[PDB]
């Protein structure tokens, strides 16, 4: 028994994590069989980063001004190019770590573990889940830049996030494995909004299901209300619109409490509008929406 | 920026995580060298785990009964003892994967890495604070025994804990790694009763300073307290009491932000009087006590 937020293993990961030296600026970079994959700003000074033109930078730069670490091993790059906002740095040496991998990109309201790094070197794991306004709420400090996120369904790893900034929030920003950023988001030092955020609601419902599985009942009650009288709460209090496929979705956790999904938006609506009433749920005495139903039962099996 | 709850990486511990199998029951088993350590209700049955006589099922038992698995590799048992309440199997084969390690035995109050695991595969990570009444509130469920617990300096993995039992509050218990036991718990099936927990004061002030170095400054105040004036709002509030060390090891801390420790209490003791007033700290409504001074430098560095 017992719910925490739980990140997955992280040693195949660990075994891709290189060191991308360009210049004065160090960031980290993924080892996937031939190919280094790292943040494009690598290649800007502090100068450039305002408003730099990445195509100009690459053009002036060639293989000898990126040196790339794998420990204390010494990379050869043999080649490089963009493919939109990640530096791909082909090397002679295939990864002997590189594990079965698919290149992800995951929608709003998802989770993933970030290994954090610097200098190449992990520093820590935890979960992240990916905001509405497509931002996550990380750990990153100067140097963290090129840590990816993922998730594993067996024995493949799914990358799904490369770490490119930090907004002016304090909350981060970043790209896919293919370069593509989440969000309306550059990777240029100028002034950059996310958009309005929401309550992930059906991750609040599955998280309620993992309290319920615990032990944790207080919050219950006998009532309902419809899919269509819950969305007029939800607008309310900034939450998500709830639709049937996310009913569905939490369909196993509703069966295995023995409590209808439409029974437990009542009382998150009443915790919504009563309040918790200084008590706690799961250890919270805040509504947690970064567990998907997926995290529920993974930990609840 | 950010502070995220974040666990070490797993990737030195997952390459020592066996399973364990004797008669009906499967745990997880740590291989370090030659040597590989699980919990010694292993060789018990539902029968014996009541009130088991551990030495007497052990003599009755023998090599060929301890099925070791290490992935799809069988390792052969070709010895077994026990240290209090861990079984050590001595296996022919030297774990090449064995990091440099180190067997301690962590305080109340301070933190480690709990890497989950089920069937010797790895499952997840997270960070553990062992309470003050010795148990750790994490996520085990049925066969997580033998996952541990661990910190790492350097290179150096410091085993701190192996998973044993669950409480019935749903809080956990376990050994360190020469197998006596955290708390006056015994491994047999009874009823067992943590002591009275309490808030672990230098955690709740050292967290309060990684919200000031993130930003969060709303709690801060002008005035001050004494140490002897603070622990008369600590005992009130079920807290520990502060000493002179604490406040020593709080002075980086104190000094990175210009914050005095005794001002930080007083700031905490209106916290605990005048409550939060439905506001956050670090994405938090309560007080965490489960960041060490370390951990807060670690991130916040
Ligand atoms: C890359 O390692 C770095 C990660 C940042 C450092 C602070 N927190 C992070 O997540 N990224 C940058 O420095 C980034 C580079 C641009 C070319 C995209 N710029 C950035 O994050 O600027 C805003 C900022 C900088 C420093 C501290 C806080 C915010
Ligand atoms: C070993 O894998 C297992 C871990 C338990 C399973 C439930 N949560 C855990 O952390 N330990 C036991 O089953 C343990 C064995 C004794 C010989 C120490 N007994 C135990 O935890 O009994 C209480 C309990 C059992 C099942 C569910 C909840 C509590």
């Amino acid at each position: 028994s017992g719910f925490r937020k739980m990140a997955f293993p992280s040693g195949k990961v660990e075994g891709c994590m290189v060191q991308v030296t360009c210049g004065t600026t160090t960031l980290n970079g993924l080892w996937l069989d031939d190919v280094v994959y790292c943040p494009r700003h690598v290649i800007c000074t502090s100068e450039d980063m305002l408003n730099p033109n990445y195509e100009d930078l690459l053009i002036r730069k060639s293989n000898h001004n990126f040196l790339v670490q794998a420990g204390n091993v010494q990379l050869r790059v043999i080649g490089h190019s963009m493919q939109n906002c990640v530096l791909k740095l082909k090397v002679d040496t295939a990864n002997p770590k590189t594990p079965k991998y698919k290149f992800v990109r995951i929608q709003p309201g998802q989770t993933f573990s970030v290994l954090a790094c610097y200098n190449g070197s992990p520093s820590g794991v935890y979960q992240c889940a990916m905001r509405p306004n497509f931002t996550i709420k990380g750990s990153f400090l100067n140097g963290s830049c090129g840590s990816v996120g993922f998730n594993i369904d067996y024995d493949c790893v799914s990358f799904c996030y490369m770490h490119h900034m930090e907004l002016p929030t304090g909350v981060h920003a970043g790209t896919d494995l293919e370069g593509n950023f989440y969000g309306p988001f550059v990777d240029r030092q100028t002034a950059q909004a996310a958009g309005t955020d929401t309550t992930i609601t059906v991750n609040v419902l599955a998280w309620l299901y993992a309290a319920v599985i615990n032990g944790d009942r207080w919050f219950l009650n006998r009532f309902t209300t419809t899919l269509n009288d819950f969305n007029l709460v939800a607008m309310k209090y900034n939450y998500e619109p709830l639709t049937q496929d996310h009913v569905d979705i939490l369909g196993p956790l509703s069966a295995q409490t023995g409590i209808a999904v439409l029974d437990m938006c009542a009382s998150l609506k009443e915790l919504l509008q009563n309040g918790m009433n200084g008590r706690t749920i799961l250890g919270s005495a805040l509504l947690e929406d970064e567990f998907t139903p997926f995290d529920v039962v993974r930990q609840c099996s």
